[PDB]
């Protein structure tokens, strides 16, 4: 996989962020992840912790995988990092975010983020609390 150039539009929610991408606006939601929505446990918290990690980032960054690159809704799917941070797996590791969505053929992190789940899950983290 490759890492492309993309800069911050507007922080959404905790796997949704919107980025210009190629010089036009996306919508991108997070590859192998599931935060609670807003209104939701941790949600609010899931939200806080994607907008600091993007807003802080000076270097952000779009990877797609080797499927499909976008959704059904016209969503972007990729991994996003901030600073070569991965945002995915941040989440996961901090107990924000469940593994999820894991479609065969974009799923070349998977292992990475089922580690930081199994971290997660240990410390007690959030929603494993
Ligand atoms: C993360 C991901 C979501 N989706 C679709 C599945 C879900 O469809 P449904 O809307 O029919 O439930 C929806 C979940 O996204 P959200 O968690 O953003 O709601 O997005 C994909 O098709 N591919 C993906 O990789
Ligand atoms: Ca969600």
């Amino acid at each position: 996989l490759h890492k492309e150039p993309a800069t911050l539009i507007k922080a959404i929610d905790g796997d949704t962020v919107k980025l210009m991408y190629k010089g036009q606006p996306m919508t991108f939601r997070l590859l192998l992840v599931d935060t609670p929505e807003f209104n939701e446990k941790y949600g609010p918290e899931a939200s806080a912790f994607t907008k600091k990690m993007v807003e802080n980032g000076k270097k952000i960054e779009v990877e797609f995988d080797k499927g499909q690159r976008t959704d059904k809704y016209g969503r972007g799917l990729a991994y996003i990092y901030a600073d070569g941070k991965m945002v995915n797996e941040a989440l996961v590791r901090q107990g924000l975010a469940k593994v999820a969505y894991v479609y065969k053929g974009n799923n070349t992190h998977e292992q990475l983020l089922r580690k930081a789940e199994a971290q997660a899950k240990k410390e007690k983290l959030n929603i494993w609390s």
